[PDB]
């Protein structure tokens, strides 16, 4: 009757807090709105982003809305609804660096991730293994500050999350994409979802439901449009 959604809310603009501490964003926006047409209460859990997938086999939360991509390994886990929009990884660095998603543009560099990501597992299989000096951090709120701090050269994350939650802001105002968007099916995976316990056959059912049901009236949209000026769906 209750629904138990974790999220990690350092992701803007899909979860994170206003001022007064009230859970806010797309993330926020879709699980809201899809447990009004189950007809179900949903109860909102912080928690940070490594913890997710633990705390819902634990069963200390039924759901994860949390960018949380549809990954072949996180699939062997758990099971995931439809896909709630596209996510792709993309570097930031300092506005003007010549800093590039390879490795010999990164070997010795410091190259902040969260920890428990695909951004995190790409990472520490082309970069860390190799000299480059990968930096794990327990969530996004952390890279950030650090990168401004200037102690990390580059942070790799969700495109959309970066541009929107900090290169479109006055802490990110110096900072800039370095190269295009890092493709690599394998490790980012097909979109983000709702993650469920792979027993959950009733709730993913529901879930599955509720989204084609306001992705076809139109809500999907509206709701999009209060913090994109694009296609985030994805195809
Ligand atoms: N909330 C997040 O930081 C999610 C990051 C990334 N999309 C992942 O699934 O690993």
């Amino acid at each position: 009757q209750t629904v138990r959604i974790g999220t990690d809310t350092t992701y803007a603009p899909f979860s994170s807090k206003d001022a007064k501490g009230e859970f806010i964003g797309f993330d926020i926006d879709l699980g809201n709105e899809m447990c009004k047409r189950m007809q179900v209460k949903c109860t909102w859990v912080a928690s940070d982003f490594d913890a997710l997938i633990p705390s819902l086999k634990a069963k200390k939360i039924d759901a994860i809305i949390s960018s949380l991509s549809i990954t072949d390994k996180r699939q062997q886990e758990i099971a995931f609804s439809d896909k709630l929009y596209a996510a792709d990884s993309r570097l930031i660095a300092a506005k003007g660096s010549p800093i590039q998603p390879t490795l010999e543009s990164l070997k010795g560099k410091h190259v902040g991730v969260k920890q428990g990501s695909t951004q995190e597992a790409y990472a520490n299989d082309n970069w860390r293994t190799k000299g480059v000096d990968v930096v794990a951090y327990a969530n996004q709120d952390l890279i950030y500050s650090d990168l401004t701090a200037g102690r990390l050269d580059a942070a790799l994350q969700d495109e959309v999350a970066a541009s929107e939650g900090f290169l479109k802001q006055p802490a990110g105002k110096e900072y800039a994409f370095a190269g295009p968007s890092v493709k690599d099916k394998k490790y980012f995976g097909d979109g983000t979802g709702v993650g469920l316990r792979k027993d959950d056959t009733e709730l993913k059912a529901a879930f599955d439901k509720a989204l084609t049901e306001l992705r076809q009236d139109g809500t999907y949209d509206k709701m999009a449009k209060k913090y994109f000026d694009f296609n985030v769906y994805g195809d």
